[PDB]
């Protein structure tokens, strides 16, 4: 009947735990699409969404800044942290500096502690498929570890000196640190917060100096400030990144593999 029902924060995770279900769970994001997940606001229908389930996900990291919140509206629905032994790496500056980056996806190694995280908690609370779990989780690793060739070698035209990577949130610094990027962002976390103009200026004579040719922007947020760097440089706008968010079934980043090549590519293509 009822097949183990599980939900999550946001897209990511979800895409993330359905590789690991397979058929014999089902597993829904409280997120859309889209939808900015740091400051995400619940309703009523999200709720009954999660207590619906018998086993929530979230990224911890404090990247939902809404969660603890929201979960205590649940009652009898076990949670569990995937981001358990992941070593954080601090945001730099502005006013959540010390506060660990909440992005550890971003780095593919990273994901396969999120993977054994999502197998953990599906094979203590669905033990009758745990064997189904464990095969699962151990074959989608795989395809996780396949990725790190292909992508060195789509990064691999661009020389040290020039691995820049300037973007609109602070999101990739995990990546960054996976491919030898230095990072440079217009904020550091996405929140509510001011400094983002006078951040603008202070980017603006970073790519100047280092004459870096492309700048991004992220899919769930606004393209506009990116946008104005690049015309107040030299430096191309290299287009979307994406990070926090998948896209719908049907657009180009469905997958949190696909998220991984396509963020790559879209990097190694503004060069
Ligand atoms: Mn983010």
């Amino acid at each position: 009947a009822k097949k183990f029902k599980v939900v999550t924060t946001f897209t990511i995770i979800q895409d993330i735990a359905q590789n690991i279900a397979g058929d014999v769970a089902v597993v829904e994001s409280i997120t859309k699409p889209g939808a900015e997940i740091h400051d995400y606001q619940p309703t009523p229908r999200d709720i009954v969404k999660a207590q619906s389930a018998d086993l929530i996900l979230w990224n911890g990291m404090n990247l939902e800044r809404w969660f603890e919140k929201f979960f205590e509206s649940i009652k009898d629905v076990p949670s569990a942290v995937v981001t358990a032994g992941i070593t954080p790496l601090p945001i730099r500056e502005g006013p959540y500096s010390g506060i660990a980056n909440p992005h550890a996806w971003m780095s593919p190694s990273n994901a396969l502690i999120y993977i054994e995280n999502i197998r953990k908690a599906l094979v203590e609370h669905d033990p009758a498929h745990a064997e189904t779990y464990n095969r699962n989780a151990q074959a989608y690793a795989e395809k996780i570890k396949a990725l790190d060739a292909p992508l060195r070698e789509r990064l691999s035209r661009i020389p040290a000196e020039q691995r820049w990577l300037v973007t609109s949130e602070g999101a990739f610094s995990y990546l960054a640190k996976d491919y030898g990027f230095k990072e440079v962002y217009l904020w550091p976390i996405n929140a509510e917060q001011q400094g983002i103009p006078q951040q603008v200026r202070h980017v603006i004579d970073i790519i100047r100096e280092n004459k870096i040719p492309v700048v991004f922007s992220e899919s769930t947020i606004s393209d506009k400030p990116a946008k104005q760097v690049s015309k107040e440089t030299g430096a191309q706008y290299g287009g979307v990144l994406y990070v926090d968010s998948l896209s719908g079934e049907k657009g180009p980043v469905p997958t949190y593999i696909s998220l991984i090549n396509m963020t790559v590519d879209t990097i190694a293509k503004g060069f």
